[PDB]
């Protein structure tokens, strides 16, 4: 009736470190070898087939289809043995006698007069018939889950599988065995209703009939393995050629365990056993050290890692875990049920997420967060989940088929999406919540050959045998190839404008070279240990990285020897960022709670603070000064996380969103009101304000704004098949002309009148290099080396531009500082320029010289690093002005200057503008901006088209070649996405760098460091498709196309 | 040739898209299915009456491996050496068979 | 159907419209050196420094032999049993005389 005995969050990762270690098991000195290498395939169906084979070094098994220790999950046996009665063999390897019945090892056991089930804790259960000529002895007969989805055995002739057959009554596979091993399994055959065949793996047995070689359909050599005389492998290869060699010894135990372990790129390892105290040690080349000690149950209660940090473990009869204990004493405690269903969690902080199940099945019924809103699930008698409902009382609801697949989903507010599902499991229709269909096609073998949209347009892709895809295609002809090599190590795409980028690897499958069009080559190299040292660039410089014993990041070198050393605590997480300075440092300190959430950061400048919600979800922050005054800000989030409010010096924003989590209306600190009327997605989007219509939106079937109201006049949209803007139009005009690689190559303005063209020209990697205009009034040329730095012209067409520190450009010179800072420029038309940096690697302040002297300018950051005011004096500290900003996730909303209040309106969730509202009351002016692809406005409009400031610019840096305004006096500064130009200073700000236009590069390194690009200034390949607003949700530290912790 | 005469009675035929015979029709009947290789795997003889149809099974270099008829009356199986050597049946289904010299095939 | 080419890999590629690979490669001289088939059957050739043909080896292991003279002329041919065929030519690289050797009368 239970206690079936067998012989062998941060917690959830130290106990898998521990297990297992190396495939080789800690407290058996054995081998477990099984993953996604041993799957040889797999294939479609209600119940899918999937051939994982298994390797456990343990198990008794002398014989069976593919030899000793081998094993596949239809090989699963049941014996019958005297009482001194009933015994299970798993696919795994591992005895299980039940006796004479639920078990807390997660089986379930009911025999009947003429057979026996069992069933596993989730529905799949295996039904087992009487071997002919054995009644001690049962074989496998059927699989099936808890709807009637179910796969049949046919056996031959002396008791050997030949067939699976599926519930249809489908033969699907076939075996094939040899001659001279005749119990061992050769090859594996697939079937198709048209009476064919296919070959699809195929073994080779040594002498000894032990599997020795694996081949695929194609012949190719994929897994070979050797063997000593007892049968014990010795020796695997793997694919890419990487061999590991093992040694066996003999123990006073009888019984054989490993203990030395090598490779063919010199790794090694050593493993000691002193049974009697249950200690096992591991030893590298490197003299790393790890210590581990088990119970009799052969269950970890203690682990020792390299760092010498300490894990305890407790374990209870039936093989559960009820608490862990870290090295600083945190406990972690659980607690289950009386069929072993885990029931609750309990951390150190004491916040507990607790379940409740059910009887019948294994199934949650109710679930708990720490903060006590709960979800609550009812089923269907036959398991399928049909509705589910939310803290919030919103309620969902799903239809099940027979097959138990979904076929109808009805979400809150009445929207419904429909499906059909094909025989095989595979989806054939889907619909959205109004009747616009995508639908699918299948290939024999069971692959997506094409993909059919609401417009009809078709999309093609054609597999190899082996299912890897080698070309995609689309309707207007462009096509995209795929090259791999099965043992080869080699890659390779072809863009649809015929270049090629390559890709080669290592023998371990680490990426280790990469080469783009131009033969720009980027180059890896890796310890033998497998760890990242050193990442090359295109012209010759190299980062360098270092690794400690734990394999945690410890020093990181740049170009130009600027270096970075981390420091970490007993438990895995930083505590103090050294910065050291180019041949005096900077040292950031931390202070977090006993798990990983960070309460305080310390600086020379000063302290933070923070404080979090029991979800880890930020609530509060502060910012005191050394000895100065203090700022605070704080949160108020809803039941899901949803932001409601937020609150700081400047004021109070407010939210409230709809069932569907869109966001319907907002709250400005003036108490004005945004409102948005959604359809979830779809025709009719409005834009309200507080009375007055700003703009009516009308969509297309895919959702596309076709038609745009922008006060008296209209504008229109025309895309193409392919989904690409092609032109646009306004009226109560423009084309674009693509390239096949999608770039905007030309951009025509007049078609009524007398036409007015521009041209751009890109290298095969994107890179703009020429820039033509039809009126012939302008001329570019751009040169670019390796690595994307910007050379002055023929001048120097060729040279390396170190560190890329780019010094001169025409009139421009700069002066970097050991940090790779900018502190000194100097130009014509605004002088000489000095920036000096906080210790954030902010920027504070700028000095300029002009002809009242030397004006200052001074940045005020808030504590998360956004910009809320700014302020110029002139000489002798006499105040010249200020402007001040509110921000709204990240997203710049409203700003303020004297006696004058901006108002940003977007379209949709990006940062584009579409609309400015200047004024409060009766004096509320309304006026669109009429942007370009990238968002860069051109001219903004007040109702009738009057245009009251227009603009013309550059390729780089929307730098301005004319500006017009008469009356108006507010300025435009929005400038690209996420940006606005400061006049003060001539460069935008961004949202966290600075961005110098004359050159199209950021004034200082991304914060983040290599995870934002080689290149640490750059901004974009090129600045017409795309964008990178950010420069760089929260961030509690510190590129997209048309290690940093956050929350 | 769409279509031939023969004295009395005409024979049809009908090609596929890509070129590929299809069927063949005999009216004062057979149909091929073929493989994404071209290879006839199929071979309709009878559809107005009950058909009678015969089956073929190659490898992926074109070897005929296996040979079954509509009717069950005859099968056949076949196993080739590397370089095309034919093997006496699984009695032989391994084993290199010297300079191409076939010894033993059955009776022979 | 799929052609796949190294402009210095020296490695080609032909993908059969059922989904097969047939594989080449050539030497630094490029003339062709190992064919792989479908199924893995490997066919290979081997060269002299001077770029002529020696021996071509069968799928299974059996090779063919080949001796050139100083012209450049085949001289003699051998099978995989043995048997050898020997040429004479004239002074105007005509064959006139053919001799056809038994394995171990002519």
């Amino acid at each position: 009736k239970g206690k079936f005995l067998s012989n062998l969050s941060q917690a959830t990762n130290a106990l898998t470190q521990a297990v297992v270690a190396s495939p080789v098991h800690a407290a058996t000195g054995a081998k477990v070898l099984g993953a996604d290498d041993d799957l040889d395939f797999t294939l479609p169906g209600l119940m899918p087939i999937e051939w994982q084979r298994f390797y456990n070094s343990r198990d008794e098994r002398r014989d069976g289809l593919l030899g000793a220790g081998w094993s596949l999950p239809y090989e699963i046996s049941v014996q019958i043995e005297p009482h001194p009665r009933l015994l299970y063999i798993d696919e795994q390897g591992r005895r299980i006698d039940m006796g004479s019945s639920p078990g807390e090892g997660l089986s379930v056991r009911r025999n009947e007069n003429g057979q026996l089930l069992i069933e596993s804790s989730d529905g799949i259960y295996r039904l087992f018939e009487p071997l002919p000529g054995d009644s001690s002895r049962l074989r496998l007969s059927l699989l099936g889950d808890r709807n009637d989805n179910r796969l049949h055995l046919e056996y031959d002739s002396s008791g050997r599988l030949w067939l699976l057959r599926d519930t249809f009554e489908q033969a699907q596979l076939e075996l094939s065995y040899s001659t001279l091993w005749p119990g061992r399994i050769a090859q594996v055959e697939r079937l198709y209703p048209d009476q064919q065949r296919e070959v699809l793996v195929s073994y080779d047995y040594d002498a000894a009939g032990d599997l020795a070689q694996v081949r695929d359909s194609e012949g190719q050599v994929q897994r070979r393995f050797a063997y000593d005389a007892g049968h014990r492998m010795i020796e695997h290869q793997l694919a890419t050629g990487l061999r590991c060699f093992y040694q066996w010894t003999q123990f006073a135990d009888q019984q054989w365990r490993v203990t030395r372990h090598w490779t063919d790129e010199g790794d090694s390892y050593q493993y000691d056993y002193d049974l009697e105290a249950g200690i096992t040690q591991v030893t590298d080349s490197l003299q790393r050290l790890s210590r581990r000690r088990w119970n009799s149950q052969l269950q970890i209660v203690e682990y020792t890692d390299n760092l010498n940090q300490t894990w305890a473990f407790e374990w209870n009869d039936e093989r559960q875990l009820l608490s862990a204990t870290d090295p600083l004493g945190g406990r972690y405690a659980y607690s289950y049920d009386e069929t072993g269903n885990l029931i609750a969690e309990t951390d150190p902080l004491g916040h507990s997420h607790s379940t409740l199940w059910l009887e019948h099945w294994s199934l949650p019924q109710t679930l708990t967060d720490p903060a006590g809103e709960s979800w609550h699930l009812r089923y269907d008698p036959r398991g399928n989940c049909i509705a589910e409902v939310d803290p919030l009382g919103q309620v969902t609801q799903y239809r099940h088929d027979a097959h138990g697949q979904v076929v109808e989903i009805i979400d809150a507010a009445g929207r419904s999406r429909k499906m059909r599902w094909n025989s095989s499991g595979q989806l054939l229709e889907h619909l959205d919540c109004s009747g616009y269909p995508t639908r699918f096609e299948y290939d024999r073998r069971g692959n997506v050959k094409a993909i059919i949209d609401a417009l009809g347009e078709h999309t093609r892709f054609h597999y190899d045998c082996q299912g890897r895809l080698l070309s995609s295609q689309l309707a207007d002809g462009r096509a995209e190839h795929f090259q791999r090599s099965s043992n080869g190590q080699l890659q390779g795409y072809t863009d649809p404008s015929g270049y090629t980028t390559l890709y080669q690897y290592n023998r371990r499958g680490q990426i280790r070279q990469r080469i783009d069009a131009h033969g720009r080559q980027v180059r890896f190299d890796y310890d033998a240990y497998g760890r990242l040292l050193a990442l090359t660039n295109e012209n010759g410089e190299s980062y360098r990285f270092a690794w400690d014993a734990g394999n945690r990041l410890s020093e990181q070198q740049d170009l130009d020897g600027s270096a970075k050393r981390y420091g970490y605590d007993l438990l895995n997480n930083v505590v103090e960022l050294q910065s050291h300075p180019a041949p005096a440092p900077i040292i950031h300190r931390f202070e977090r709670d006993a798990v990983g959430r960070l309460l305080a950061k310390i600086t020379d400048d000063g302290r933070s603070q923070y404080t979090y919600d029991p979800l880890n979800q930020l609530t509060a922050a502060s910012f005191t000064d050394n000895l100065g005054n203090q700022q605070a800000l704080s949160f108020s989030y809803d039941a899901l996380g949803q932001l409601l409010e937020e609150h700081t010096v400047a004021g109070s924003l407010i939210h409230r969103y709809d069932e569907l989590g869109n966001l319907t209306q907002t709250q400005l600190p003036d108490k004005r009101w945004l409102n948005r009327l959604y359809y979830g997605s779809g025709h009719l989007h409005q834009i309200n304000l507080d009375g007055q219509v700003v703009s009516d939106f009308q969509r297309d079937r895919l959702h596309r704004e076709v038609l745009r109201t922008q006060g008296q006049i209209s504008t229109r949209s025309e895309y193409d098949r392919c989904g690409r803007l092609r032109a646009r139009l306004q009226h109560s005009e423009r084309h674009l002309e693509y390239d096949d690689s999608d770039n905007l190559v030309g951009l025509a303005e007049r078609h009524a009148t007398g036409q007015h063209r521009q041209l751009f020209h890109y290298d095969a990697t994107g890179r703009i290099i020429a820039s033509q205009d039809g009126l012939q009034g302008q001329k570019e040329t751009f040169a670019y080396d390796a690595a994307a730095n910007l050379l002055d012209g023929p001048k120097a067409g060729a040279g390396l531009v170190v560190h890329n520190k780019l010094l001169t450009y025409q009139d421009k010179r700069y002066r970097y500082d050991a940090f790779g800072r900018m502190i000194e420029k100097r130009s014509g038309r605004r002088g000489v320029q000095r920036f000096a940096y906080d210790a954030e690697h902010r920027l504070i302040e700028v000095r300029n010289q002009t002809s009242s002297g030397e004006t200052l300018v001074r940045m005020r950051y808030d504590v998360l690093g956004r910009r809320i005011s700014k302020s110029e004096y002139d000489s002798q500290g006499n105040l010249l002005g200020e402007t001040r900003f509110v921000w709204d996730g990240l997203r710049l909303l409203q700003e303020q200057r004297n006696q004058q209040t901006s108002l940003y309106v977007y379209e949709d969730l990006g940062h584009a503008p579409l609309a400015r509202v200047d004024g409060l009351g009766a004096q509320q002016k309304i006026r669109y901006y009429h942007n370009d692809l990238n968002g860069l406005p051109q001219q903004l409009c007040e109702p009738d088209g009057h245009s009251v400031w227009q603009a013309r610019y550059q390729v780089w840096g929307n730098t301005v070649e004319e500006i017009r305004e008469p009356y108006y006096i507010e300025e435009q500064n929005l400038r690209f996405q996420g940006q606005y130009l400061d006049r003060e200073t001539g460069l935008h700000f961004n949202t966290f760098r600075f961005y110098d236009p004359d050159i199209g590069r950021f004034t200082t390194p991304d914060p983040i460091g290599l995870a934002g690009g080689l290149n640490l200034y750059q901004y974009a390949p090129n600045p017409i498709g795309w964008i990178d607003p950010l420069g760089w949700n929260y961030h509690v530290f510190e590129k997209l196309t048309k290690q940093f912790e956050v929350a």
